[PDB]
């Protein structure tokens, strides 16, 4: 009976993500928010033969109604990358979008789980946390930077190389969601896979630049939308299952962390009724992986500080 | 091991449809075709952690490679309606789209199931049949006008009025997919439901005008996309399940028919390995429903004739 | 110093039309209406260094304010053709667009000049007249079907074949704005030009199908936008000049006519203070041109009737 | 008699820009380039009754033929801003677009006037100059960063505040084309205008933020298009008049400069037959304006080095 709000529901990620949420038996209310086209999207989705009651909200003054009583808020809202761009090129747009939307959450559903998809996640999660702090409703266990697409890609690519079914493969991916901050722990993969170093390096790079590959392939028509909707759905389903009492629910996510010198970090998380039940940490890693962690730290801390300073100067 | 082709995979219906197909363990090869954007849509979907091999195809030259060895072809391609349009207003443009694509189907995958979403279905299915006849590969058991969205809508509206879970409501809808040719058999609904006659007439009008309601609500930005993808995906899944020998799979679909004086007509169909296992027919209906059947036949015959005559001139 | 309203200012025709009107010293006030994007379009245009005051209006609630005190209303609003479509395929959409917008003109600026670009013009002008008759403010001297693009095309194609400067070529085109109802009076061309009948026939058919040529060239991205904006601007400028007292201003336009048995017809019109100052008629024509007039009359009457019938069913 | 090329002719700026150029008796040949839609845009424009011959070009193979013999090349190509972005945020996409297109210009029309609209102009002109240096054909009197829209805005806003005819207002705007680098010299306005301080300050800021105000007004649907087309056309016309021997033609533009320590800077330029006849420099300015020049220099230098560093890493 979860009520889930989707902020940015009319966008490229928003529309398919809303479809996947509408199709789920875990959702009973699905409220949709955007600044255009939301009523047509809700009308469209409300015809689908599932129990979730759908409502489309349009414009800032309707945002409180969309958020009230929400258990989960997903935020796919944001401008997508075009060819050549870094995710940080979209910092200024998406930071103001994330700060505005998360401020509305802090006021109107402070208790809800906040799942941020909007990039750069390495900065937008710090932004979300600081905004909740300013409203005095800060709960580190309920703020999630959705990195699930990195895990999803890692599983697919390992499966392809080893001729496995991607559904049966699980690769923990830690760090953050940008370039070399994306650290796939192939040493912790289930099933165990043995790659020689040249293939491991090629596989790791592929995972790290996978978003850029899609941007390139779309040749100006944006970034990952459909696979991001899949990954976004997956994480929200994991979270809702855990909120309903399902045990042993583990997902990697970029959260307020105590695992490294970074105040924010993605690790495997045991999920439960109050969000993060336990941070499972990095665990045992190879020299290759340890070296990637070390090299990721400066960029992560820089991205965190940029997110923090953006909010603190509002 | 279903090899599925989606013709029009980059459109508003095509993209979320391809996503849902990619998410299913029934599909092992997903080939996507359009005149633009397909490599990007394919790159996007190829990252999802399911077994389906995704491949994008672009331009008439690559159409035969997209269709090579396909078991099923779904055709979401077509110009969508704007407010104040009938589906028949799109006949002229969509008829030549369908005739071109179905011709390629008859040349390169004549044995495949052909699932036409492209509207107006009442005319475009006849076009498909005639095109297949011109290539001498006509199988009436394998050509389906996807009307599933009318059933999905009927199920949802009945469920909302009776306070039921729409996932366990089943309303047969017969006739065709246009205005008063859409005939919901509320009398055959399971579980059994009873409305006062005035409420029945309102429910029935709503179901008939449901497509238009979404068009109006989208205010010029096209017609149903997400619900149409859900409905198209459900039909393909039903069909593919039956092809794997699943029993008791029933879907309404606009097909070659000997149930009325209309050469094509939609009724509940038992699906099997060959395609249509058995047309389950119209069955016992109310006087109200029999009145609607009688009223619809003129329009259907005109739509069928229109489609047949179009193929005459090629 | 005319106040000019553009209804459908955000569309493909409307934006560049609005630009050309904004650039003209004949326009002191420019009001822009649409259902989306108008505020942005007006903000954009308001930065241009000309005297015209620009204001954007969004949605029906702001439509009366847009029309208040207008001297001219230009109506580029309307759905454009795609490959394979006829202009009549768009009758249903554009007929209800024109009916809604002209009804607002009748109520809020009944004395304004009404310039309809919305196709098919052969029907939408009858619709406009009947809608104005319903409101009891019908003035047939102020209602114009914009056929100017036909004249502009004929001038260009004649000039290209004869190696002339198009600016010095004037070709009267009479009849209507669709297919074989478009009748270029090459015998009345200035300067005088001689063509062999096979060339004349080719030239004539080129003019008649010139819109279809552009729709083909755009391959799904719509119909003439930029050349139509030029033609609409030219007609509005001619009309406004004439309203300011300029003498000898002649433009062909589809209007209430008694030049033939067709109740509406396009001929050269002397424009002036009251709009249509004088209908100059068909004049002297060749036997070839005479044949075309006769061949065209049946389609014109059908299109006129079709438009009148549509208004009665409201 | 001028031959003008437009690179990016299918975009929001390109199309209305192409229309304005086609409408001008100064243009005898108009060549249009883009990676999509150019044949349709060209077909559309070719119907207009002006002497300019219009040809559409499509794909890398045809770019050289678009450019050969050109007197002027205008480059509106590029991704536009969305609300909350700086122009600098688009650097990583538009840098490689400008690099590629200006390399083609240096190869196929090195003696043409190169007019870069593509933003951020403060960085993309340095790119253009470095690309021309690599090809050994760098002429600083023929490369122009198009800042004309800033002047057009300044003229309009000044005219609105004082109740003047904007056609009679000419405000010099110096520096560059981004936020605080845009420096309107109101002290040098003709006619001479006196503003109280609070209006002067609000006027100056309005001019500096004018781009963002249009982006905000468009609510995600891009940046200025129609006014940018106007401004780009005006600049091309000024250049062409000067090439035709007209005296006293002065335009501000961002060019190679020795006015400040910035290697590129915008000042009023006397234009001649070979492009820049004479840089008229900053001249006498107020203390308020001198401060704005001081404040602008650090940002310009960083934007300049960024453009230079981009080319050095190819």
């Amino acid at each position: 009976n979860a009520k889930v709000a989707v902020l940015g529901a009319s966008g490229g990620i928003g529309q398919p993500l809303s479809l996947l949420l509408k199709n789920s038996p875990l959702v009973s209310r699905l409220t949709l928010y955007d600044i255009a086209h939301t009523p047509g999207v809700a009308a469209d989705l409300s015809h689908i033969e599932t129990k979730a009651a759908v409502k489309g909200y349009l414009g800032p003054e309707q945002l409180p109604d969309c958020l009230k009583g929400c258990d989960v808020v997903v935020i796919p809202a944001g401008v997508p990358r075009k060819p050549g761009m870094t995710r940080d090129d979209l910092f200024n747009t998406n930071a103001t979008i994330v700060a505005t939307l998360t401020a509305a959450c802090a006021q109107h559903c402070p208790e809800a789980m906040i799942c941020v998809i909007a990039n750069p996640v390495n900065s937008t999660i710090p932004i979300t946390a600081e905004v909740f702090k300013k409203h005095g409703v800060y709960n580190p266990n309920k703020i999630f930077g959705v990195t699930t697409l990195d895990i999803v890609r890692a599983n697919t690519f390992v499966a392809e190389l080893k001729g496995l079914d991607p559904a049966r493969v699980n690769v923990p991916v830690i760090g953050g969601h940008a370039g070399k901050t994306i650290i796939p722990l192939i040493s912790q993969c289930t099933p165990k896979v043995d790659f020689p170093q040249d293939q491991l390096t090629a596989l790791t790079g592929r995972i790290q630049e996978a978003g850029t590959e899609v941007v390139k392939a779309k040749a100006g028509a944006g970034s990952a939308t459909l696979s991001m909707a899949y990954a976004g759905a997956r994480f929200v389903f994991s979270l809702v299952d855990a909120m309903n009492g399902k045990e042993g629910v583990v997902e990697c996510s970029f959260v307020k962390s105590q695992e490294t010198e970074c105040t924010y970090f993605s690790t495997p998380l045991l999920l439960g009724k109050k969000g993060i039940e336990k941070n499972l940490g990095i665990g045992k890693v190879s020299s290759f992986e340890e070296k990637m962690i070390s090299d990721a730290i400066p960029e992560l801390k820089a991205s965190i500080k940029k997110g923090e300073d953006f909010v603190k100067t509002l």
